[PDB]
């Protein structure tokens, strides 16, 4: 499914992610945004090390979810990263709530960096009644 910018906003806020640990609204957006295009069937494939990331966080199959195809999988969400693929994105923010919970936050994710970080990102979620 790809979901319109203020329905995401408003699916997400429902899910809790505003202002989990320290990060607003804006700055989720704004990652999947960047990572998808908001888009739950986005998959990428990463030739060098053989992980793919998975739906509209492009979650790593190397760390978080399991695939069974990628060399020394962790599985930290204890998910199949078929979870990560459906339109219901409950299963996506459980394990992204997961990966911010270490250490490094939202900076796990590099494209949140690239794009969101330093940046007047207000713009994602203006209009949507959030």
């Amino acid at each position: 499914k790809v979901f319109e910018r203020c329905e995401l906003a408003r699916t997400l806020k429902r899910l809790g992610m505003d202002g989990y640990r320290g990060i607003s609204l804006a700055n989720w957006m704004c990652l999947a945004k960047w990572e998808s295009g908001y888009n739950t069937r986005a998959t990428n494939y990463n030739a060098g090390d053989r992980s793919t990331d998975y739906g509209i966080f492009q979650i790593n199959s190397r760390y978080w979810c399991n695939d069974g195809k990628t060399p020394g999988a962790v599985n930290a969400c204890h998910l199949s990263c078929s979870a990560l693929l459906q339109d219901n994105i409950a299963d996506a923010v459980a394990c992204a709530k997961r990966v911010v919970r270490d250490p490094q936050g939202i900076r796990a994710f590099v494209a949140w960096r690239n794009r969101c970080q330093n940046r007047d990102v207000r713009q994602y979620v203006q209009g949507c009644g959030v």
